[PDB]
């Protein structure tokens, strides 16, 4: 019901109960110009766009962002996703909520790729995920 | 150091302890033009700005959404940002921070304004500010 034990619950929960699985995801390709990249946006209103490498979602290369969009298409939206892409951190489905967000920290990243056995891909978190289990 | 330990810590602590205050607050006014949000947006990158009344950062009257603006701006960018204000919510700064979340989710609006004994801008509260207190 209360914060502290919604905080009591995440705390023991994995990535995979988390995530915002494959199936559900919105990604750009690293070969897409930035102009392609701000039409998906204003469509879909996500800050945050997984790249993905030969257009597979389960070759995630890292993230886009709303602002670099926008931003760069004011000055050249012919320009590559890749040129503004950045960096993610990749963990496995089991890994607990709280060290999979330390890992984000360390890392210096806003996104966690969670990742299969086989290295495909099971879906993202990010900070929205996080504050969905703490607050509805 | 924990997650668990900043979940506790957090828990007791006040809108006050949390928010970001007034003098570090970044506002855009209520007949400012679309065009002029869009360039403050570039220049300092928030995602929701607090729309005062009269120029006046003690008369918050709701916020602006960058996606809205961005979006507007290719419309008509001589448009008001009172064309897109959305709604806000006041708590006072002795509010405890689960509390506010709370008031926040019941008026289904992502930002708080944590507000003076006489009524002024104390300063401002949205899932960032919680974020940086849980994870960072």
């Amino acid at each position: 019901a209360n914060f502290m034990q919604r905080a009591f619950e995440m705390n023991d929960k994995v990535a995979s109960d988390v995530m915002v699985d494959r199936t559900s995801m919105s990604v750009v390709d690293v070969d897409e110009t930035i102009a392609d990249a701000l039409l998906l946006y204003l469509e879909e209103q996500y800050s945050r766009f997984p790249v993905t490498a030969d257009n597979d979602k389960d070759k995630i290369i890292g993230y886009a962002y709303n602002y670099d969009i926008v931003r760069q298409a004011r000055i050249d939206d012919k320009a590559k996703i890749s040129t503004i892409m950045r960096d993610i951190v990749s963990v496995p489905e089991n890994m607990k909520v709280p060290d999979v967000m330390e890992e984000m920290s360390a890392h210096r990243v806003p996104m966690a790729i969670v990742i299969d056995e086989y290295g495909g891909t099971s879906g993202i978190i990010t900070d929205k995920d996080v504050y969905e289990e703490l607050f509805g």
